[PDB]
């Protein structure tokens, strides 16, 4: 980089009070010196003062969601729910349903070196998250392809950090994608945000480089946009895109029953819930504020809400709707990205961020974490044009976030959650489990179907049962 762009973007970022961040150039070789302007190019020191100053210097009405954006597999006629099924697996034997996974983030609270996604929880197979999911896509495609007769695409758009990519695409490659084909695997990453210190200034992580974070869950939407997932989307004639978080070893990807619903409902976003176990548990909470369909995270309700009850249960949650982190959306909804993302509400966390300030190293919060969140998109939709749907914890959301020996959310509940699922639909189907559960490969039984010939055998748990 010339001498006369270096000076200019020393000047954008001093003339914006950023000028530290130059501050140790006179002992960087060429290399540190390149990076730190191509860092520093792809950001606004002016955008970044009006984010800070937001952050820092910061300046409702909640109600239940009606009974018109709410649905309940519980309350469902079985009739229903076999059509629903029915025209979700014709809607992927059209090649219309694509996959966003959302594996970005660290995972901080399981303590992994490697992506969460690759985690293996213990199971017989010890097939990590990545490949199970993998697998149901995989069946899905199978049993879509069984009522066409042609060829059925669901491809998979996985979203990871910074930090994250390279291991995940060496994984997906020494595992030759699972058994799918790596063109219909598009690998891609999330945008990044400079961590901002209590003061405003942006941190530097060394003397050539600034501290960045992903910048939430909700930056999928800009990065389906610069990644050219969209307009991949977009040539495949995708009108129904799934997209779930890659921590929950339950999850029903691109589940028929969930997509045939909102096609046929004809819904722009829908979204799936289970019942909250506890008040203090840490999920999101789904429900109508001031008028319309809204998020409110653990991390910010207060507890007079999450404690509030129902008037007339007293011992129930008035608010309990759990995000489990399942949406749906329109295809339409994706190509006006440029209208609305920008308008994504930047969520605040105190971080620990190590730091030079002379030399590297934090006891106390030193700055700010910012993050957009992937549900904030809900206030954007009409009432009637948005479903939130309960399902059963046990059949769809067993989220890996603690290390082992935790309790909760942990290896140890997921792959217990796992095995009960397969004994259970093992026992629905005739078998008999002796005895704990069972392991039932995706590529055997997506949600239950195709055990018929287990019916009468016996199966001494743990087992595992494959092709
Ligand atoms: C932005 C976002 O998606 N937050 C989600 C997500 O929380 P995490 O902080 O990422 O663990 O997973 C929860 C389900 O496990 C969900 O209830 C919550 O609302
Ligand atoms: N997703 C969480 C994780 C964290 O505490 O880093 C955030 C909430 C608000 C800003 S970041
Ligand atoms: C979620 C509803 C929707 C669609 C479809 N397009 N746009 C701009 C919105 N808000």
């Amino acid at each position: 980089p010339s001498a006369e762009e270096f000076q200019q973007l020393r000047k954008k970022y001093t003339d914006a009070g950023q000028g530290h961040v130059f501050a140790f150039v006179d002992e960087l070789q060429t290399g540190e010196r390149s990076q730190l302007f191509h860092q520093l190019s792809s950001f606004d020191p002016v955008r970044i003062n009006e984010l800070a100053d937001k952050a820092l210097n910061p300046p409702a009405s909640l109600e239940p969601l009606p009974d018109i954006a709410t649905a309940s597999i519980l309350d469902s006629d079985p009739k229903d729910l076999e059509q629903w099924y029915e025209e979700g697996l014709k809607l992927v034997a059209g090649n219309k349903v694509a996959v966003v996974l959302m594996a970005g983030g660290q995972g901080t609270r399981l303590g992994s070196s490697a992506p969460k996604g690759c985690f293996d929880i213990g199971l017989p197979s010890h097939k990590s998250l990545f490949q199970i999911q993998a697998e149901r896509i995989a069946k899905l495609q199978l049993l879509a392809q069984r009522i066409s007769g042609k060829e059925a695409v669901i491809p998979w758009y996985v979203m990871t950090s910074g930090p994250t990519r390279k291991p995940t695409e060496e994984f997906f490659e020494q595992h030759k994608y699972f058994g799918l084909n790596k063109s219909d695997v598009i690998i891609f990453e999330q945008g990044v945000l400079p961590c901002i210190s209590n003061e405003g200034k942006i941190l530097m992580e060394s003397k050539f480089k600034v501290a960045v974070a992903p910048d939430g869950n909700g930056g999928i939407y800009q990065a389906l946009l610069t990644s050219g997932v969209r307009e991949d989307m977009r040539k495949r004639g995708i009108e129904h895109i799934h997209t779930y978080c890659v921590d929950n070893c339950l999850v029903k990807v691109a589940d028929p029953v969930f997509i045939g619903f909102a096609a046929s409902k004809q819904v722009d976003i829908a979204t799936k819930v289970v019942r909250k176990r506890n008040a203090t548990e840490s999920v999101g909470l789904i429900l109508q504020k001031n008028g319309k369909p809204d998020v409110v995270e653990y991390s910010e309700i207060d507890k007079e809400t999450a404690e509030a009850k129902d008037p007339k249960q007293p011992d129930v949650l008035k608010f309990r709707a759990a995000n489990i982190v399942n949406h749906y959306y329109s295809f339409k909804f994706f190509e006006s990205i440029e209208l609305w993302a920008h308008k994504l509400p930047h969520h605040v966390a105190r971080k620990k961020i190590p730091c030079i300030k002379e030399g590297t190293g934090p006891e106390k919060p030193n700055g700010i974490k910012l993050e957009q969140f992937v549900f904030d998109v809900f206030p954007m939709t009409p009432l009637e044009k948005f479903a939130c749907i309960e399902v059963r914890r046990e059949d769809e959301f067993s989220p890996l976030k603690n290390a082992r020996g935790t309790g909760e959310d942990d290896p140890d509940t997921s792959k217990r959650d796992i095995m009960s699922q397969g004994q259970r639909w093992i026992e629905k189907a005739g078998g008999i489990v002796i005895t704990v559960g069972v392991e039932v490969s995706p590529l055997i039984s997506y949600g239950g179907e195709g055990l018929e010939f287990l019916k009468g055998r016996e199966i001494k748990a743990p087992a595992f049962i494959e092709k």
